[PDB]
């Protein structure tokens, strides 16, 4: 019966698609083979594949966001809760529908390498022993968060410069949003804490998220980009700007981590940690 298997929502990452055979459509076969009868739903933010692995890059998330609330509204199957599972950018995308659209409702939020605090640095490009990759990110800041740029760039709009944190809060309008960077939004938080778990994976040995910690809700510390402190440390948690230290009590936060570069997860660790979750 439909109780026994709850659908599950999936949104791509950047430069990925809905359906592709060897990413996302391999997922929703390797869910559909260890639950039968399983209802999976991969987003397409477009009208064709092309549309939606560009609109990746170049689609306002507010808007994206927004277009995806109005999909998952018109799907009956979810309309008595659902699970949802983000891939990379993913991620932080799925929190921001759960934190902004309660209804249907989202059960389990399974984040694989989301940057809830968004990124500060390039793939490759480590600024500890490199004068030139440090100045690039240090210095796209007034690129980054120009206002024409903001709206028309998906990376802009988490990247999140620590050293100049007050530009980050005046001018990015989905981070700084979604992390109630400019005073506490009382329905993100209810309708956050509202979700059952909030599993983030972490890939330990990632080389293109710049800091790894983002993917478990960390960041560097303020005023440098260099250590880093865990989410518990935080203001956010803190404060609970979002109810993360309440549902962190309760057990709903499961932080998971594993060798491996971004996004690189073998079928043995996916039956073994995730599947759990969705069955
Ligand atoms: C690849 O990178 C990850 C993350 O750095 C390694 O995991 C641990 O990383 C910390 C931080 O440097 C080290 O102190 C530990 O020694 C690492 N774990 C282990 C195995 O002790 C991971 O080990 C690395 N894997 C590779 C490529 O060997
Ligand atoms: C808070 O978020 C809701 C949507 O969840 C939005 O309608 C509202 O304008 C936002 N601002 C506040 C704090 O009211
Ligand atoms: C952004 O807005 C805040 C609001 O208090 C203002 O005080 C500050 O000067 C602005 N910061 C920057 C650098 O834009």
């Amino acid at each position: 019966d439909p109780p026994a298997p709850l659908p599950l929502v999936i949104w791509h990452g950047m430069g990925d698609s809905c359906c592709n055979p060897l990413s996302m459509g391999a997922i929703k076969k390797m869910v559909e083979k260890k639950i039968p009868g399983i209802h999976v739903l991969s987003l397409e933010i477009g009208k064709t594949l092309r549309e939606d692995v560009e609109n990746s890059f170049f689609l306002n998330v507010n808007s994206q966001v927004t277009t995806v609330c109005q999909i998952l509204a018109k799907d009956p199957k979810l309309q008595q809760g659902y699970n949802a599972m983000g891939f990379s950018q993913g991620g932080q995308f799925l929190r921001a529908v759960a934190q902004r659209c309660p209804s249907p409702p989202m059960v389990n939020l399974i984040s694989v390498g989301g940057q809830h605090q968004g990124v500060f640095g390039l793939p490759r490009c480590p600024g500890e022993s490199s004068h030139i990759c440090d100045f690039i990110r240090k210095t796209l800041n007034a690129g980054a968060y120009n206002k024409a740029i903001q709206e028309r760039l998906v990376q802009a709009e988490y990247w999140h410069d620590p050293i100049r944190e007050d530009i980050y809060r005046n001018h990015s309008i989905f981070l700084a949003d979604i992390n109630q960077e400019r005073g506490v939004n009382e329905s993100y938080k209810k309708n956050l804490m509202a979700l059952k778990k909030f599993v983030m994976v972490k890939f330990l040995n990632d080389t293109i998220v710049d800091p790894v910690d983002s993917e478990w809700f960390g960041f560097y510390r303020s005023g440098q980009a260099k250590e880093t402190i865990p989410l518990q440390e935080s203001t956010l948690y803190t404060q609970d700007r979002l109810g993360l230290k309440a549902m962190d009590k309760a057990g709903q936060l499961v932080f998971l981590a594993l060798e491996g570069d971004h996004l690189q997860l073998s079928e043995e660790w996916f039956y073994a940690h995730i599947i759990p979750f969705l069955e």
